[PDB]
């Protein structure tokens, strides 16, 4: 079969090289026809679309939540610190001695108040609607979501305990307790606020509204960070969350939100530049991450434009046999290098253009790196072809067309094997769940296919033209010089081949070094197989970002100073009869309701925050509901007046609704179906007041979905993950949350009248990203096995190889892969979709280093195995090294200036590591193993070749 | 250049024919990959989408009308006739002696009443909405478009003059006039109704409501047809229009309408089968035409499946050289014929599949005929190739691969020329305005390209395989017979070539016949150039239909019995101040308003119905408005009561609104801006009553678009085209209407305060179809000139031909085309987009007949011109005839059973005509002209060929 491919591609080559210009044109036309489609590119920036499989579980849960509770509100934080400020003692006289941190000075809080108040009245132009977009238009309003004002927006801060009132900060009174009198200050109100956030009146000779301005109780963990336990006076950070209403992607209000976000960042930069030795401001915006991952691609893209020139120069100076110093300017292959680069750039542009035509949304960070890998893969073929063509002895009375045809015939099977292995590998790598790596893998796959199809026609035509210029003795690139006085005739022996034959092959295949390198590579495999088990799964944040981004400082401050991470929502699906008795029993946590209920289970789970990643219990709505129906003057009905048979709001105190909400109380408040249906929508709109602080609107207004008939479709319960820092923490947190939700559903399905399709799932915002790392190891291992099988299967069909060679090939590929994974885990590179597509590309590429040497040893007729290994090493090892390794490395070493930690880590380092391991194995380990346990001589594979040379000449 | 194409395709052929199976596979893979897309076909049936350029003027006017007045209502008619009924005399005694036609008997009208009344209460199931769709849901209601009932639907008939009341039909009273008494019958009311349709009370001792049931005056021309003048008693047809509300294509109510239409047709078929010797019923539905053009494509598609077998059999029996009668079963080319048919079917399926992928909506009537033309074009190439290959003397010591390569090398330039000429021709034919012919032209173009690309690779590979089986002496199709006793060796001289060389060439190029045929073909060109001017532009209706469709009978009845054709709407664009004084003056027609106004101009135009295609004047709304504001107790205002400062409907007669609608009257009723704005919306809802028959709701409710402020955006005026029969009539009617609208705008733009963008255009329903025939002759002539230039330009580059040959080629093509157009006009084939794409395909194809003979004469070395013409005729005329003509004709002669008058006329007849004229010219006229004024010997074109045979062997 191999000899038939030899004849096939020999015939094709002999034809093409006899019609160069016509085929250059016939090959350029479809490439440009495909590359014209690059103007149809519709780029994605949203982290949700680039890094989540839309048919996954986490995305189905997100879709559900978005349907039944609206989308998760956009968070915009400002983490402050005064490290130059010393701590000071201050006695409370009601709580005792306390140590107040430097950041809790008056002046600093006054400066924060000024910053916040300025950030309220901030507007933009918004030239889309031609009206000044103001905060009340887009801001998140938990109370009064309609007719929202600048004093109704979810602006959490330490100053929401004084409703952003300068006189309430500067307020001081005289409290006489236990006979002694002292000055009660803001600090006393702050300390009374931190220990109990839901108090309408302070308990220290002050009628201060401890509840927030917008009218929901600001919890300490959203106002201060860096404390440990309940010692809130020792707080080392002041947080300020400008929450905005989120909308779907097709809503112009989201565009207006992002305009306000940009203005917020500009204002915050102005504030940071203002306060130098006072604060250490670290801020962000919901747009910031999308802005920081999609900023660099335009900044460091010229460095890749340099990467191409580094390869062009190398191919140009490495193929030009300079051995006269009088005709270097006539023979140095400039045209071939330029052609080669043009071919691979044509191939990548054709691939990207074709995938622009199908309307596949390809991000900037995908188009940034495709061309690099396709070039590094698709220059090796043209290099090996030119080397083989240059090393062929032109037979007497044979034209250049048949000579080029014959060269192509010799090194076509190996080039086809290489291209098919890499194409298959990339197209099987494309099964990753992430759309980004999927699109990337498919792009690189198609690009390698088109690159091979161009290398067969366009490049062979160009080599024919270039060789024709050589025979005419015309200059390297300028073929219009009209040759001068007859240059001395060009006959050499090769410098690279000379160097190898003199030094390397005797040194490597010496009596001593063979044993040494065999033991060394077994030791390397052993160490690697050990060090593999110390691998860290997860592409954690701070890697997508550059090294100079403010978000790095922000994420340092989050992971260091915060006290509760992302808030998790235990969303209850439809098919639960909440209006029933046993329905309310299994969700309640107080006295009267059954033991080991929903809220009680979560409250029990948050005891051990290390085992179960929940730091704070679930804020249940049924508990605050049944407490709202307690006869404590919250719910009342009118007895007379024109407003008969309706609710009496607790805000009024007239003698016309002194009737309590419900009947006699002695045991447990358990309203019947009608009572439940009539009292729930009153609860979900009972704004909290001083009369009784209980009220549904405060924190449950949007946490229950009611249909028109009065049926609770779904209901979510808010719990807080402990500070999540690593990607491991995020994944284990999701896993523990899911397990807890499953354990709760196992108990809740036992209630009579619950549809068994009813399930509770712990939805948080960062679940669509950190779900795969649950089960990326099985999927990845499966993908690498499914890439190792067909590569080997094609390898031992295309080369016409036996099994004694095939097993050595497969062993060498597996050894490279284990060594790569070992050093990947050792260096500190994590394992995820990016590392997976790189390991798949490694399985695809390493064939280049292995297959050439294995074949060059197979088709060999020297008496002893050492001489077969010697000649195989010299010829094909020279080709492999000079072509493959030094077209990978001068490309890779340029990526080391990417500025984006993502590429800087997962492309530069991995491809460097794979290249160096491929080089080492393919040139050092494989010749020695071939010298030891290589195949037999088998002369009817060098004898069977001349049947293929004189037949189709 | 030609010799370089010779070498190029020789090299390619020699390669492919040396690797047959691999290239069969490599060529079948992309064909199947493209042909898999046939499942993505989204077929159009709507005559609007298939037969109108959406960027045209008529479609812009339609879009405008659809925006500002809603879509044109769907018409469903039933034309009745009683030809077996004799006429009878009946005296009126108020109008005088009258002759009543047989169809105006009582019993017949009673049967019509029963039919109509049954057609009112008709419902369907409609399994889409699972509710019984009834008439009131979808029926067109001019009065009361909301809360519509079965007695509020636009059901015009002769029985709307008795509101579908059996007792009002059977009613008879005793009228004493001038002292004499007689029985007044329904006939008297009918005659009083016909002469004045808008009368609430009859004038013959009867209080009969002459106005219709649904409450709009039924005009005589919508109830009776076949009369001539005002002699309505001599009516020979009874019409019944079940008008339905039309909707856009995305409305399920349209689907429900079409369900009701299907049920209507079923009911009408039942009625037609019921009454045999009583009525001659001819009916339709708005869906009927869409149903009749898209029914046949599934019925007569097997006949095309037969057309392929007729060509397969011919190619199979015409290439098998049978000259032994012992080895006919070893040599007859069955595999080649089957392969050829498979290739062309692959090509057409690949083309259709590719155009299914781009989402191009391709109708059934387009996919019905593409494969035929592509096959008839793409079998000639393979036939000529096989003939040339069979006629080549295999040189001693030359393998079959080089022999097939050499054959392909010889007849590649001519095949490429043929394919490029046809591709270019079709792709320039694609510039037709119609989407149907555009899609068709593009499809055939791409199919011919892919067919040529397959003929170069797949077919040459298959010919190599077949020839290999021949050399092995294995049977025709079953190549597994393992040859028997050695068959006698196969050496012949050809039967076709023998017959030609013996009989034809001496007979044609005799001293006598050359002069005869030259004079004959000049006479043919002359007669054709005369008969061309008697051409009929327009694809008239009755051609899209089969010969057995009921719509043929319906269209006969329309063109014979109707008295006014389609109703035209003189739609007035925005930018006219109707509320002004001069505004109302230039649209009014009565006394007071200016002379030569809008309505007066249309009323003057309808005087001569032959010159201007308007049979009835425009029903103006401003005239009936200003007549409605006449103090004649139509409009009144309340003087007291709780309903102060509003209109007082004329229906009431209380003493509370005896105030007239306007001030003192002495001259002309000219309401000011405020009066106009306050009185217009009252007019457009004043339902006509007995008090005064004037009222806007009757016929102007929807003929004025009012904005919320009270500004008339647009306003349409209803006029009736005289009975339009031919396509010429439709086109001249549109042209005359447009001219009249332009003349009116030229006067209306002179009113001060009219935006000069304001224009009036005469919109009717059949304008999107019959607009092109205004200017199809310039567009068609331009397209044929732009197809003649590049064909000739490519012809005298690819063949390497001089100008003395090129001019004879161009002359022969022009002569064929003029002859085709002459016989096209003579036979009775009309000229439109279909005939245009066929004439373009003719310009493309005729190159096959001409170029081969011209070249075969060019490359010739006989001493005298007669001998050059003789040998050119014999060799290449045998190839042209046997291949081209007898692969066109056995294909075409099958289309003559299409059953669809469209294809039966415009494909069968035209392609037959073009084939026979191509045959005649290419084989009779061209050899003789080449014998007379042919080129010189020029030996360096037969001498320059062997440079191309031994070089690339
Ligand atoms: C595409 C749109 C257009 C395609 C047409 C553009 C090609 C024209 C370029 C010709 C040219 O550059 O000059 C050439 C004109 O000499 C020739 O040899 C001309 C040969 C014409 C063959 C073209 C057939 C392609 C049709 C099939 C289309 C299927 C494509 C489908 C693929 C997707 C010079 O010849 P040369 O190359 O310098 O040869 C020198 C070698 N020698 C010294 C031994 C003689
Ligand atoms: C596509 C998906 C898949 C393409 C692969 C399918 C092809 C396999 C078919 C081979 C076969 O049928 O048996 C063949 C195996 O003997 C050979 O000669 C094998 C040659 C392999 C060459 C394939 C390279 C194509 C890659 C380039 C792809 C670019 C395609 C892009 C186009 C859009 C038999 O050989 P033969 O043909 O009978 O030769 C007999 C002649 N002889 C007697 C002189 C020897
Ligand atoms: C061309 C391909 C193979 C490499 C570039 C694509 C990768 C590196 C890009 C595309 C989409 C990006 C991810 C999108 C979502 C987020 C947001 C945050 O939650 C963590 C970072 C993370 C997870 C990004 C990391 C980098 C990322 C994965």
């Amino acid at each position: 079969t191999h000899t038939l491919l030899g004849q096939f591609f020999q015939g094709w080559g002999t034809w093409v090289a006899s019609w160069p210009l016509t085929i250059l044109v016939l090959s350029v036309i479809p490439v440009v026809a495909l590359a014209a489609g690059l103007v149809f590119t519709e780029l994605t920036t949203d982290p949700v679309e680039l890094w989540s499989a839309p048919n996954s579980q986490a995305r189905s849960e997100k879709a559900f939540h978005d349907q039944h509770f609206g989308p998760f509100f956009r968070t915009n934080q400002v983490i402050l610190t005064a490290p130059n400020r010393s701590s000071y003692r201050y006695d409370s006289l009601l709580l005792g001695p306390k140590n107040f941190s430097g950041i809790l000075d008056l002046d600093l809080l006054l400066e924060l108040l000024e910053l916040q108040e300025r950030l309220r009245h901030l507007q933009v132009w918004s030239p889309e609607a031609q009206r000044n977009i103001s905060l009340q238009d887009i801001c998140y309003a938990p109370l009064n979501p309609d007719n929202t004002s600048l004093y109704d927006c979810c602006i959490n801060s330490l100053l929401q305990y004084f409703q952003n009132n300068r006189t309430l900060l500067l307020l001081t009174a005289n409290q006489t307790l236990m006979g002694q009198t002292s000055q009660v200050d803001w600090k006393d109100h702050f300390l009374y606020c931190a220990n109990a956030p839901l108090t309408f009146k302070d308990g220290t000779a002050l009628a201060l509204s401890c509840m927030a301005d917008y009218g929901a109780p600001v919890f300490p963990f959203l106002a201060i960070g860096g404390y440990k336990g309940k010692d809130y006076s020792e707080a080392e950070a002041l947080i300020m969350t400008f929450s905005l209403n989120n909308y779907p992607a097709g809503d112009p209000r989201l565009a207006q939100a992002k305009l306000w976000e940009e203005a917020f960042l500009e204002e915050m930069r102005a504030f940071q530049r203002r306060m130098a030795g006072m604060f250490q401001v670290t801020f962000m915006a919901e747009r910031s991450l999308e802005d920081e991952i999609n900023r660099t691609t335009a900044e460091d893209l010229p460095i890749f434009a340099t990467s191409y020139i580094v390869i062009f120069l190398y191919i140009s100076l490495a193929l030009g046999s300079y051995s006269s110093w009088s005709r270097v300017m006539v023979d140095s292959k400039a045209t071939l290098g330029l052609g080669g680069v043009a071919v691979v750039l044509g191939a990548v542009m054709a691939a990207m253009g074709f995938f622009s035509y199908l309307g596949i949304r390809s991000s900037l960070v995908i188009l940034q790196v495709v061309p690099f890998l396709v070039l590094s893969v698709g220059a090796d073929n043209i290099f090996i072809f030119v080397l083989e063509y240059q090393r062929l002895p032109r037979r007497p009375g044979e034209p250049r067309e048949v000579h080029i045809g014959r060269a192509l015939g010799r090194v076509a099977p190996s080039m086809l094997l290489c291209s098919l292995s890499e194409a298959i590998c990339f197209f099987l790598g494309a099964l990753t769940p992430m759309p980004a790596v999927r699109t990337f893998a498919l792009t690189s796959g198609l690009a390698v296919i088109l690159d091979f199809l161009l290398q067969m026609s366009a490049f062979v035509a160009l080599l024919s033209l270039d060789s024709k210029r050589q025979e005419a003795s015309r200059l390297d690139v300028c073929c219009c010089v009209k040759p001068q006085e007859l240059p001395p005739p060009g006959q050499g022996e090769g410098l690279l081949l000379g160097f190898f034959q003199k030094a390397y092959a005797p040194f490597l295949l010496h009596w001593i070094t063979r044993g040494v390198v065999l033991l060394l590579f077994l030791a390397l495999f052993g160490v690697s197989l050990y060090s593999m088990c110390h691998i860290s799964v997860g592409l954690d944040q701070e890697l997508a970002l550059p090294k100079d981004s403010y978000l790095l400082d922000y994420f340092l401050f989050l992971n260091r100073y915060f006290e509760v991470g992302a808030p998790v929502y235990f969303v209850t699906t439809l098919g639960y009869n909440f209006s029933s008795e046993a329905g309310m029993n299994a969700i309640c946590s107080s006295a009267g309701c059954n033991n080991f209920s929903f809220t009680q289970k979560i409250q029990y789970a948050t005891e051990f925050p290390e085992q179960s990643y929940l730091a704070i219990p679930a804020s249940s709505w049924v508990d605050d509901f049944i407490d709202w129906l307690t006869p404590s003057s919250c719910c009342r009905l009118y007895i007379s007046g024109p407003n008969k048979d309706k609710f009496c709001p607790s805000t009024v105190n007239s003698l016309n609704c002194l009737k309590n909400c419900m009947s006699i109380t002695m045991g447990s408040v358990r309203p019947s179906v009608e009572q439940f249906h009539k009292y729930l929508p009153w609860f979900l709109n009972d704004r909290p007041n001083i009369k009784c602080p209980k009220g549904g609107l405060a924190a449950y207004s949007t946490s229950v979905n009611l249909t028109s008939d009065g049926q609770v479709l779904t209901s979510r319960f808010m719990a807080y993950h402990k500070p999540l820092k690593n990607s491991q923490d995020y994944t284990e947190a999701l896993r523990a949350a899911r397990e807890l939700a499953a354990n709760i559903t196992a108990d809740l399905r036992k209630v009579p009248g619950t549809d068994p399709a009813f399930e509770v799932f712990p939805y948080t915002i960062t679940n669509v990203f950190y779900e795969q790392y649950l089960t990326i190891l099985p999927e990845g291992l499966f993908m690498l096995s499914l890439c190792l099988v067909p590569t080997f299967a094609v390898s031992c069909l295309l080369l016409g190889l036996d099994l004694r060679s095939g097993l050595l090939n497969l062993l060498s590929i597996v050894m490279i892969l284990v060594d790569t994974v070992g050093f990947m885990a050792l260096w500190g590179i994590s394992y995820n979709a990016v590392s997976l597509i790189n390991l798949v590309s490694a399985v695809g590429m390493s064939v280049e280093f292995v297959s050439h040497i294995t074949r060059s040893f197979a088709i060999s007729t020297k008496p002893t195995w050492l001489e077969r290994a010697k000649e195989a090493t010299i010829s094909m090892g020279s080709a492999v090294f000079a072509g493959v390794a030094m077209t990978n490395l001068p490309g890779i070493l340029v990526l080391g200036l990417a500025k984006a930690q993502l590429i800087q880590i997962f492309f530069f380092r991995l491809n460097l590591l794979i290249t160096l391991l491929g080089l080492l194995h393919g040139l050092v380990f494989l010749p020695v193993i071939l010298s030891y346990v290589g195949p037999d001589v088998n002369p009817a594979l060098a004898l069977e070749q001349k049947r293929a040379e004189e037949a189709v000449a």
